[PDB]
């Protein structure tokens, strides 16, 4: 009665399954399609590319599929604006047999692959082509959530995003100039046909939201569940105003010298002299208003003391709790924990240390600190080796399976700027010499 | 170099502060005031007071200035709804007195008693009024953020909003009909000198969040700041769908036999006694779609199992971590560590275990259930001691210093029903014998 065993990787409490004489599976919420709107040039790809990055790290498994992509693969290559002409009868032809075909895509994704969100990345700037995709929804059993983007021509233009545009491989053979005027053209053939969507008549029934003039002024129209409420929240908290992001670990503490996990030990000698080659580069760096975050622990706390500069401590970036492995080293958990040290070996992102953390649990405790991370402009986060590689997945869209063996070296600044759909990574290490605590795959 | 000491309490690393001569105090970001705006019975009140206890919960220092409060203050009893009259010339003359009194409060409590958040709930239903506001604001230095609420007729009929208007002190001598007549007249006042927030035109440069139809529909306008955006989430996630909530801890364990805290033990004879008899309480209830949640605690889980219902594991509802104290008994941790044994008696809310928590952490921890919560209808919540607490201050808006002392007995049901601006709650004990975990406050 009430007989649970706890699963030996997760640590997760489960009843005994005492499966009978013929075991059987019961293979395998509602899956969602987000249905981007508007003309080109509008940041949907941007949107559609961040949205994505957010939702697999936090674990909701999500792909996005760009009509456009489809077309490039159907049609070896891109002449001009012409082939978008309304009265191209043939290309209007090519452009919905793609549009199907990412449909096509999505329904295998969402009802047989583990899809749980699929991103619609396509102008679906029609009544009819939206209806299509409302019928595509209904009849395969999807929510679909419209995230429309609005914005006037010098908003556009002084926004800067036709420089990422016209970076396509539509643009491969041609001059920054003669691509831009193409791109200009190209959106001046969606303009006509162009039905927005309409919250008080045509579209009252529908769960969207419309972004104005990049984030000035939101239309949120009947959110359904916990998902669209999160879009929404992210999507008020992200921007595009330049800056960059600074990730390091602590300078080496003790327990670093003597190979210990956890703890809570202070700098070493070597790590207090990072910590001044830290106030050096961050005062060379000659940025506007830095803000600081460290974990609370020592070690993080003792290497922003050497900036004087105002900081704040996150318990969300404290180290990963080796629970009752902590302050031991990886031989003594090797020789009193060999089972333990085995799992965590063959399964390094789900493994629980026992009373202690995965890399998963990590990932939810930092989900806040990701969140005021979009929110700022120029930060620079001092934490600790597991943190930081679950961070640096985030900004560098690496998988569960990798983020645990991602390097991140002692007294090492990682500098995030962002271009394009994403971030440019610099390495700048600060000439102190450490121990080395990075253990490849076995 | 680099020199810290953890505080007693809180166990923060802070710098040794090795005070001059002469110790100086450098006594004591900008605060806020929340404008409530619309037509009454728009469930302007219902929100002050929702926000107000979510914002002091997750630690931001919120108060209501309610100007009806004032109003009943000045003129000691309500005839009818002639007061408010656009023709009454001395009685708008009070009222506007009333307005200019409760923002005298809004500068003593934002600018000198500590305050973060002032709401401000009136009316505030013509640009006369509101550029008075933003005036006072700019004058302060204070942040300016706008809450209205607009809803047609038949909506706030269907509500049943109006039953919770006529229950108000100015309706202590009426019959409920007479009071419903006299509220209807009330609105009817307002009607003509009413100009709705335009973020198109003349409110383009105002902060501000419209809600339309109870929740159907949301205009959000310039977004400033992270309180604003997790305000508009919040806003986004609550509802006034009727439900109930049922909070209960799991039956007793082995730990609470030998008075042990924290830990991972199963039940004992009469916890799974207690678990047999939450089923049949959860069977006569009748309820629709009820959602089952536990922590991933041993305890819990064999508690949700007796159910035979589906439930989810939540790593946020765990039990506070005692640190180096985990598995101790109190006459253990008060001979091992007799000066944490007292501090913790002193400053319970605030006290942090050594290598564990404080409630003031769980309380950070738990806000995602919260907010979950609020989403959800039909729900049981089976957790630990301190983590009820946690959630029942939210539920029943306890302070900080109460919190820690609040009674959750073992093989107790809490069952909570929203009813007017709160949350009624029934205790319902299931007749199982258990030990005694409550420890009053020395
Ligand atoms: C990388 N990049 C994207 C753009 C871009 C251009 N245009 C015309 C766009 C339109 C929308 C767009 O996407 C968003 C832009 C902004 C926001 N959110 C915000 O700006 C929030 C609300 C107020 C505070 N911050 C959310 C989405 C991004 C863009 C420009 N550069
Ligand atoms: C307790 N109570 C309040 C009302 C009430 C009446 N009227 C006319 C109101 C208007 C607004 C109001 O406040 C909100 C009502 C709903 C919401 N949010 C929501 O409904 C979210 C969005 C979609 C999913 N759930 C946020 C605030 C509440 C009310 C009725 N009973
Ligand atoms: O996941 P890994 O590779 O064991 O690294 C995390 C470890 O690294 C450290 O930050 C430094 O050794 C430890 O405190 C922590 O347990
Ligand atoms: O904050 P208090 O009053 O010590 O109660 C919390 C304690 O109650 C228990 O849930 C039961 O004794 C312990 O596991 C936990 O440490």
């Amino acid at each position: 009665p009430l007989e649970l065993t706890q699963s030996r990787v997760q640590k997760i409490w489960v009843p005994v399954d005492h499966r009978p004489s013929l075991p059987r599976s019961c293979g395998p919420n509602s899956p969602t399609v987000i249905v981007m709107v508007g003309l080109p040039a509008r940041g949907k790809t941007y949107i559609s590319k961040k949205l994505t990055r957010y939702l697999n790290w936090i674990g909701v498994p999500t792909k996005v599929f760009n009509v456009g992509e489809y077309r490039r693969e159907a049609v070896k290559q891109y002449s001009s604006y012409n082939f978008f002409r309304p009265d191209n009868e043939e290309a209007m032809k090519v452009r919905k047999q793609c549009a199907l075909a990412a449909l096509r895509d999505v329904k295998s994704y969402l009802a047989k692959e583990g899809g749980q969100i699929a991103v619609f990345d396509a102008t679906n700037t029609t009544r009819e082509r939206r209806h299509m995709i409302l019928h595509f929804a209904k009849e395969n059993d999807f929510k679909a959530f419209f995230i429309e983007s609005v914005c006037d021509d010098p908003t556009v233009v002084a926004s800067n995003i036709m420089e990422v545009k016209i970076s396509s491989p539509d643009y491969k053979d041609c001059n920054s100039a003669e691509a831009m005027d193409d791109f200009m053209k190209r959106i001046s053939c969606y303009e006509a046909s162009y039905q927005p969507l309409d919250p008080d008549k045509c579209d009252r029934d529908l769960s969207l939201i419309k972004v104005i003039d990049v984030g000035r002024r939101f239309l949120v129209n009947r959110v359904q569940d916990h998902i669209q409420s999160r879009i929404v929240y992210y999507l008020m908290n992200i921007h595009v105003q330049p800056r960059t992001i600074y990730l390091c670990r602590h300078g080496e503490n003790e327990h670093n010298l003597q190979g210990r996990i956890g703890g809570d030990s202070g700098l070493s000698s070597r790590g207090k002299k990072f910590a001044s080659a830290l106030s050096k580069f961050v005062e060379e760096q000659n940025l506007k208003d830095l803000r600081v975050w460290t974990s609370q622990l020592k070690s993080t706390i003792q290497t922003a003391e050497a900036l004087r500069l105002p900081y704040e401590q996150w318990k969300a970036l404290n180290e990963i709790d080796a629970g009752v492995c902590e302050e031991l080293t990886y031989e003594e958990i090797r020789d009193t924990y060999p089972e333990e040290y085995a799992l965590r070996e063959q399964d390094k992102y789900y493994y629980r240390y026992p009373t202690g953390e995965s890399y998963q649990d990590l990932v939810q405790r930092l989900e806040p600190v990701i969140m005021e991370l979009e929110r700022q402009e120029n930060v620079l986060v001092i934490c600790h080796q597991a943190v930081l590689r679950c961070l640096l997945a985030y900004f560098l869209d690496k998988s569960a399976e990798e983020m645990p063996y991602l390097k991140c070296p002692l007294h090492t600044v990682l500098k995030l700027t962002p271009v394009a759909y994403g971030c440019r990574v610099e390495s700048i290490y600060l000439n102190v010499e450490s121990v080395c605590t990075h253990r490849e795959r076995s």
